[PDB]
């Protein structure tokens, strides 16, 4: 089925100059952006983000990283998105990532690893919602 | 020196499917994307984006291609960026725009021609202004 | 229970500079202003958020109306929220408005009624998500 | 003539619940609210906004408190805006703020003064464009 999902562009993602190269991975798949917003993160809200790995050990390093610099939130629209999404992004951990993904073709290391992506269809709907009015998403036709 | 200027990438962009391959075609120029967001025009923020040709004969038509479809608003930031943008945007008439440029590969007409971008840095000023707030732009380190 | 719920004030309310005292009988009734923009509502926009009344024969009228000016989107926030919002509004027709209420004291007719308050906790849910991104919303304490 | 000035509820104008009453200080004075938007300031943001100050002993505590809970952002049209809205919120030690001023009925210390208002219509265009784009200010009549 026709899926939302959550995309967004760490900061090393902005740094090594492949937005637009990260962008045409999902066009390119059928994943068609359908809001983007270029943001600077505060504490606050990264920390609110990720809510569900507070307990975790490197929940600091991840929110201290994810307000070093600007990042691009996405919402990606297509065929099993949640799902296409996280295959086109590749392993977490760059070093066990697939060949032809956006991990392991940009990735430096689990920390920075240039993307997230909702990892389910209930997470989906709450992060959409955490970045995006339901008037800033806007589905368009292909030709 | 580093400036900023506007950069729209029309609805004809988004429909064809290479917002990405755009972006890259500045990324790898050295045109800093520093603020992106895609947004549907409404009727109003297209005329008074483009009120300068309001009474020019394509004036109605070019607003009702412009609300259209959703568009990608961008600024972008370089070493002479108001002209650099220029350059690689091509000539407003894909016809007569040169090889390379973003319009000769993507656009189909003078009307459907994917990009706009400000024509000179006093105009950069105010289409960054009219789009977006200060605080909604963020410059970063080019850095591997 | 602690509630929030979607208030606009439509463009009458504007024209009419009753902005801060419309805020302020929320205020002192104890509903809690946690998000507030003002916006000038496209048609696309206006039609989508009241899409429940699409085949109501005042639709096309409440559309044009909706638009004919900016408006001022809030989210209120307090004890029973959705039924306090709607009790303080009055009366959809200002006719039969209590008085004390906003509608009563300050709206013209039924189409210009100077607010608008969801009207059940499944659409304030819908209605608040539909403009604002949960970061746009923010409690704080009252001292 | 008609100016446009920027107007902050600070964090202790809303703990006091008294957002209506400053905004209906305004405009039953003709300062007519034409842009408005509740948020909460990061630490970058409140910095770069008093970034003239940054060299003032007072500048550390300053972002503390503006960023301790959110605020109401707002530009305010009118006659003399700039002017009348200074009249309005009174001097900025509300110890010196005049009868019926905002900061003599509401403010409790020049650090927790409930509001901000540009000091000149330079500095409003440069506070203004900080925090809003041009498509969010939107003016309308008033007619009863
Ligand atoms: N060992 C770990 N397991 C999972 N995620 C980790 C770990 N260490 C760091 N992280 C990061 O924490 C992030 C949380 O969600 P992301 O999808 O953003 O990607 C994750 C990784 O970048
Ligand atoms: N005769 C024309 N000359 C210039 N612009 C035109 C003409 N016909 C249509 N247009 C469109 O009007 C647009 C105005 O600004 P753009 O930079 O968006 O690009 C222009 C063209 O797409
Ligand atoms: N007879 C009607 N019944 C209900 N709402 C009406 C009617 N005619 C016009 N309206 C308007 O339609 C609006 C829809 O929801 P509101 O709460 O915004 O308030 C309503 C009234 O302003
Ligand atoms: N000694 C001081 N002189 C001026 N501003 C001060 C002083 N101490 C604290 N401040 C605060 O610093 C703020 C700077 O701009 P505001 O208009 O927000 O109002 C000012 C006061 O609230």
């Amino acid at each position: 089925a026709i899926e939302r999902t959550l995309s967004i562009i760490k900061p090393d993602g902005l740094e090594k100059g492949v937005i637009g190269k990260i962008i045409s991975r999902f066009e390119e798949k059928g994943l068609k952006p359908v809001a983007i917003r270029l943001q600077h993160l505060s504490q606050a809200q990264a920390e609110g983000f990720y809510a569900v790995h507070k307990a975790r050990p490197f929940f600091k390093d991840l929110v201290q990283f994810m307000i070093s610099g600007p990042v691009v939130l996405m919402v990606l629209e297509g065929e099993n998105a949640v799902l296409a999404n996280r295959d086109i992004m590749g392993a977490t951990n760059p070093a066990q990532a697939a060949e032809g993904t956006i991990r392991k073709d940009f990735a430096t290391s689990i920390d920075k690893n240039t993307v997230h992506g909702s990892d389910s269809l209930e997470n989906a709907k709450i992060e959409i919602a955490y970045f995006f009015r339901e008037t800033e998403i806007h589905s368009y036709p292909y030709q």
